């Protein structure tokens, strides 16, 4: 099998990437198939991830009454490859999205689905209705909508970068621990991405006394993170009042806005009338710790006067900056292309179908390593620019990333 | 000359690489992305001083809207800054990822002479394969011994001719390197800042600042304070230290506190900040200070040198006489995010005019090409494609490049030069 | 795409309108979906503004289980154009109502269909009814009845005027204020609809003294707003009794009978005796106070007495006149097309999908001016005389405002 | 250079004459072709903006503003027509225009020529601009026809006026009414009212403001909004107060600030406003604004207001909180030309004392005042099938031919001769 032939038809079987990165690596092919059920209200959002290096597909939240959503689960491989291997690139991804079958008492099939391909990360995208998200893009072949639930949608991967390096698996070293629960893993590190924040500038804050403590809310950003990340830095207090209590604690939101992880930075510190104090932020929150991924960020401050009752307004002046570094962020593909598959009322008790083919590049760990073998790239000569003008003549040819499935069956008839 | 010849039309590379004021182009490289092409200007009049002598530091391969930066010479030998140049509109309002496709930049003097003698006025222009703080003389003469390199440096030339320099590669299939974008983020400071920086290929500084050095001082009122280090570091963007001291005293009583001065290209510090404050020691065992510091881009102001480490050491009370003793261990690591990213720091050209005439302009324009991602709020509107095919263009660039010393392509040229090239090319 | 090909199938795709209003300009094609959830009783009310020259598409409204009616939301474009453009005009538009449940077996699932294109505003309706719709013209192009759900209908623009100038969208301008909540744009205004309510013509009150006075509402008369409205003039009132004042409020109710707006107009007016006693009227309502359309208006005075006795008696006596400017009111499409759909039970369980397209015009604001080139029309000479051609003979063709879905599907064949 | 046909040399080429516009407004009219010549005193750093409206159906042709030693811009003056148009004519319309800005030339006492400009033509009005600087305007659009950078101002520059729109009817210039009055200083003026501009402020959303008392009372600015106008105004609307503090006393005060930063009209709407406790009490705004008091373009509109209360000592407060919207409605801001398309070119480093040199003709369509319709014949444009075809298929090509709108002279010139 050629290279276009995999990338246009990543049902056909892995080929190598043609290019300058000459390496010892094996094709493999993966599946991954889903029955997933539909809410009590009928709609839900699919969060795919074409693009990621990994057994991470995509995730599924179940929109409610309230008209906030729930998340369900993280669409995942039938292999887990980091349990295998250590590195990975990603030669094609397809899916496809359909449910065009009834359940047990009903009678007819409801259901429309909007799809786009925007060209950001999941917190970067400002609209998320149903309506609205078909303004994310300028592209008439990025998006579709009205698509019959019956009919379906068919996801397309269409390369963001070639001459990649191979991306380091998030897999277990081994360890020896006295706690039973003790994991380390090797984590992607190659290629970051690091959020800035100056928290406070000189902020003044002034509220008089309440027993128990007042608690406000400093910040509220928005980061992206599926894998592991760290915060560092300093805020700097001063004071006038004597004997004040300060606790802060970071969170950690999740894409429908409740909290994911919690992580309590200072604990009973204690401030110094006429001197700046000052507090570190030294988090490292591992891959396992994040079950749905990350779109917000909060630090929260509570204050509390020692004991000093009716009066002792108890205020106060920060100033310092914080950073979030997103390990492995930036490279194309972990972070920054998504595509949206927002379903919406579909019959109650029905299911969801959800099916692909991932092909990728591994490199074995060393258990597998002395039993398989390994081959440099099987090349040929102008497969490279072969595939640069077919991506460049893309807009004449019909090539797009989010097709109705029978324009992907008489493509492909066509194109075989 | 009259800049125009922007975006819309598409130029075959080599015309676009070694004429950027034709228009832009896509790099032939495999790094396929969806993409818009852009090409900017920027025209700019300088304000020279009392002495008439200066300095321009160009950034020739920099990935966003910092073009360069200017300094004036003063009546002593310490220059002083002046404005950086950037380029018309601000990129980071509107983009998040970024490459350089080519540049072209000209310093002249638009002045025009009315009889037979020409103004007054030289120009020395080199192009050094290093950082900033890397250059041992940044002098007027001290340029042209900078690199080995005929093509990479050219003398005398005269004000009224100019000078012109052309951005030759550093290298290809880089990645689309992160614009200093501003975050969606609410707060309660109205002067909340968040960003989303450059971090692709970081610059890490190791600076074992101690091993058991010893200070020992009779007891001043207010504390005793001594520079502990001073290292030449470079950055123009985000920066982070990190790491650790520690230390070890047998005489009770003394409170230790730290500060960061960070020191600018002239000698001004730029950036003063308070790592460690009220440090109690205690006799007898080991007390531990940490390094926590986060540093935002925009409060880098100008490009910097230098960066230092002073302590003040103070005793609880203290009697006139009083010993205050201590020792040190120790290593930091400074991290620039965003510093070997071939482009951001690495290349560096500078242009030092001298003894421009009273009353004379010096002239800064030049074109910039561009390859660019939308924001969220522009990809609403405007159609990104993958870049156009044709082969051989690589090897062409690599055969031109390969051969660059017998054609005579230069990264400084004098511009009647360079106008017989273009006509030559052409 | 030509004209006449993209003002007959609006879904082809954009062009730019043949006639003499050269200006440089970028087209542009907005997709708008909408899945309804159908009320308890089953029916309801879409009403469309098929040549509405900004992003806003309809209004549904739901009947309930009296005769009245209730508002559920303001249908919209994918974006929000006055974000990120000042000026522009409307090309074509089409949009589709029908229901995507699929039956199962033979038969089919409850529902049907009228719907009629009217040529005055919304409050100038007689009937509103299922019935009363088919009444409101006498073109057989316009109006068609019982049209099943399950087939739908389809609604295509057809021209109002051509040479008409640009409008400004509602696009906010640079502004700081000390309320955050500030709000300062600059809208629609060329061609304005002004009403001229002679409210008294030497009307004479009399009553009885009562705590908290005696309110009578004074007028009420059926206007027309989407957008910024503004209400000027004066009541003289004559007076002969000592210690009466004067207060008076205007309401704007909405299509629903609900009343949207509230302003208090003038209060603790005191009359003198013998003299005229002028009360001038002066509001500004901007556009983002209008939730619903407004259909009517009210005036209510609220006369009281200072120094107040039980039986004591209060009169007074009133001529003026008011005018009533409507912003961008006499612009044709803002409010002089409209297309009503009406839907009558419906099965339990069904949706109702309205999905459609719109081409644009569009100038932009100055922050995303300098990132798109805006250019001239392209020269097509003979389109706007096939255009008159095919719209002078439009009966012998058979050229319909309102269509069945499967007879434009017919028409859509054999005009490809 | 040595200063004083069908419509697509006219307007290709402006200073060959006059000409009809072919289009549907049968109107019956006379032709005419006018200057205007300036010689612009350079200010003391040698820096400053011009300011055009190429499509502007008066006599008002643009502005000038000299940069000042602190950064600011001070307005010098307007720049206008040689024949006063509304004087003896009643409605306009613009066929073409074109202009030349140039030095060339020395002062005396000066023994070298230096300078530089850089021009754009934006699409949005003037206080729609983002950047005002030297370098920044080059980026205020994105077509290569309608900027040009770096030009030397001894060979100068020319700005092009393209159609920004046809079929416009004719817009009534501001001329003068019989009237007869007791104030010697008695104007009536029948203004521009075609197409206007509505702009909205909700000012207050339920604004809650308090402050200690201070004598003489505390002024604070409500708002502040970016507008435009060179012609007359109208701002009209309400503000609600409502108080639980007794005795307190208002004063509110409209300014308009031009575009140098100073303020060009004040207007005082409420003088001695008492409140009232537990009672909606409201100041309505009834402006009206002539153009002869506008004497520079009008870049921004505020309110302050001052509160105030009778009799009251250090220690006690007093606050107040303020419901209400207001509408500011430009008379014809909304007719194309008027106010939409700005042509600005920023001059830079000419040597002091030195002058810089503005030549133009504009071309127009014109109905006489009854006065001079009596003497002067008026009639319908001549008639040519397939000029506006020709006028389609020229700007339907425009970026292939290299017609623009500002560009060097050189190779205007070289186009003009090519052309012609």
């Amino acid at each position: 099998v050629p290279f276009i032939r995999s990338l246009l038809m990543p049902t056909t079987g892995p080929a190598s990437i043609p290019d300058d990165t000459l390496e010892k690596h094996t094709l493999r092919s993966e599946t991954s198939t889903y029955n997933l059920t539909v809410g009590d209200t009928g709609s839900g959002l699919i969060v795919f991830f074409p693009g990621f290096p990994g057994s991470i597909v995509g995730a599924h939240y179940t929109l409610q009454g309230n008209g906030n959503y729930k998340f369900d689960q993280m669409l995942l491989t039938a292999q887990n490859l980091p349990a295998s291997y250590n590195y990975c690139r990603l030669v094609s991804r397809s899916l496809t999205v359909r449910s065009s079958t009834l359940p047990g008492g009903v009678y007819a099939l409801n259901g429309t689905i909007n799809a786009v391909t925007f060209q950001g990360s999941l917190s970067e995208l400002t609209d998320v209705s149903y309506n609205g998200l078909m303004s994310a893009t300028a592209n008439i072949n990025d998006k579709i909508g009205n698509v019959l639930v019956g009919e379906g949608v068919t996801v397309l991967s269409l390369p963001t970068s070639y001459d990649l390096g191979y991306v380091r698996l998030g897999d277990p070293i081994p360890a020896i621990g006295l706690d039973p629960k003790m994991v380390a893993t090797c984590d992607s590190s190659d290629r970051p991405r690091v959020y800035t924040i100056t928290a406070a500038d000189d902020y003044q804050f002034s509220s008089q006394y309440q027993p128990g403590g007042v608690t406000i809310t400093l910040f509220s950003a928005n980061i992206d993170a599926i894998t592991s990340l760290s915060v560092g830095g300093e805020l700097v207090f001063r004071t006038s009042v004597h004997g004040l209590v300060l606790g802060a604690t970071i969170y950690l939101i999740g894409f429908d806005g409740t909290t994911v992880i919690t992580r309590a930075v200072a604990a009973n510190n204690g401030l110094t009338t006429g001197t700046d104090n000052l507090m570190p932020f030294n988090l490292v929150i591992p891959t396992n710790e994040i079950t749905q991924p990350i779109t917000s960020i909060k630090l929260e401050i509570v204050t509390s006067k020692s004991g000093g009752q009716a009066g002792d307004q108890m205020s106060w002046s920060a100033r310092g900056s914080l950073a979030v570094t997103i390990h492995g962020g930036n490279y194309p593909g972990a972070l920054r292309p998504v595509t949206l598959v927002a379903y919406e009322r579909v019959a109650t008790g029905s299911v969801v179908t959800v099916a692909g083919v991932s092909n990728f590049e591994l490199i074995p760990n060393p258990e597998l390593a002395k039993n398989l073998v390994t081959e440099y790239g099987r090349f040929d000569p102008g497969a490279m620019n072969y595939t640069k003008l077919i991506l460049s003549e893309r807009d004449r040819l019909g090539i797009k990333t989010v097709w109705p499935t029978r324009e992907y069956t008489d493509f492909r008839e066509y194109f075989m």
